[PDB]
């Protein structure tokens, strides 16, 4: 009960702020996401006991991939605490429990492709989920591991508390299927722009909260430049895996997937950042001031990849 989680000084400060990398002693990343929950939520939020047991279910059943690992849940789970921090009073004590709680679990049991394969390769998740595939198997998982014996760290909610955080957690799992941003954030940019937009609309904070999902999944473009450009080497090398596999099935991949066409790289970057992350970070930033210095990095990273083109690096 008074048992804090502590870290280092320079942990301590630096968690605090949108470009934190975790670092690469992976026996501290629990500690880092109990301590998020801690300051986040509160020490009383969840039971130690359960939510260590949880943490370290969630993860047993992510897998030995590239990018959609371990360290990738924890460091979307980081990106969504410094998010929730940075706008105190906007989120309900429920939010606040299911959103940390979703970004740990959104990619739970990623096998290192994308929907896409999953459809062409015929693989049986294709047939059980036709849309959003990969995010329905992630939310199928977290339900699974909240049903384990001395797994439920939610057991402490009323039935229609319960019921209110796991599908908090399910349209935010739902909402990392990047097919489904692009929709998202047209809504979120026209209902600002008309004055329309309504935190009080359960549907507008839905889709709120959708961004959030997705700001914190592509956090990679947020970080300084080392880490951006170290974490697009795992990205590609899970990609061209996919790409290889796409071969052998006698299907050219798309360029992005085709490791004989890594020199169109820095060009692939400067669309994703335009068509992509800078509009995400953008709307973001409108709807929760706070959250400027993500957009600010962002565009930091967009400047470094034109400088790569340009020959400068
Ligand atoms: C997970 O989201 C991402 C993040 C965070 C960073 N980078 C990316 C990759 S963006 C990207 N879009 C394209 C389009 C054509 C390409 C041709 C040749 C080589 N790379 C390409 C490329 N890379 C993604 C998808
Ligand atoms: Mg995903
Ligand atoms: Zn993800």
């Amino acid at each position: 009960g008074l048992m804090q989680f502590t870290l280092p000084v320079r942990l301590c400060k630096e968690i605090e702020l949108f470009h934190f990398d975790i670092g690469p002693f992976e026996n501290m990343w629990p500690g880092i996401f109990v301590y998020m929950v801690h300051r986040s939520c509160g020490t009383s939020c969840f039971e130690l006991e359960k939510l260590c047991r949880f943490i370290m279910s969630v993860k047993k059943n992510y897998r030995r991939v590239p990018y959609h690992n371990w360290k990738h849940a924890v460091t979307v789970a980081h990106c969504m605490y410094a998010i929730l921090q940075n706008n105190h009073t906007l989120f309900t004590d429920l939010e606040r429990k299911g959103l940390l709680i979703a970004c740990l679990c959104h990619d739970l049991d990623h096998r290192g492709f994308s929907n896409s394969y999953l459809q062409k390769f015929d693989h049986p998740l294709a047939a059980l989920y036709s849309t959003s595939t990969m995010e329905q198997h992630h939310f199928s998982q977290t339900v699974s591991i909240l049903q384990l014996e001395g797994h439920n760290i939610f057991s402490t909610l009323s039935s229609s508390e319960y019921e209110q955080v796991l599908e908090i957690i399910r349209k935010a799992i739902i909402a990392t299927d990047l097919a489904l941003y692009f929709g998202n954030r047209k809504q979120l940019e026209e209902m600002y722009q008309t004055g329309s937009l309504n935190l009080n609309n359960q549907s507008h904070r839905d889709r709120v909260i959708g961004l959030m999902m997705t700001a914190c999944d592509l956090c990679s473009v947020t970080k300084l430049w080392p880490v951006t450009k170290l974490t697009a080497n795992d990205i590609y090398a899970e990609f061209w895996a996919e790409g290889d596999e796409m071969k052998k099935l006698g299907i050219q991949p798309i360029p992005m997937m085709d490791r004989d066409k890594k020199d169109e790289v820095p060009q692939g970057q400067l669309g994703f950042y335009n068509a992509v992350a800078i509009p995400c970070y953008t709307t973001l930033t409108q709807i929760l001031p706070p959250t400027e210095p993500l957009l600010k990095a962002c565009r930091d990273n967009l400047s470094q990849w034109e400088k790569v083109i340009r020959g400068e690096e």
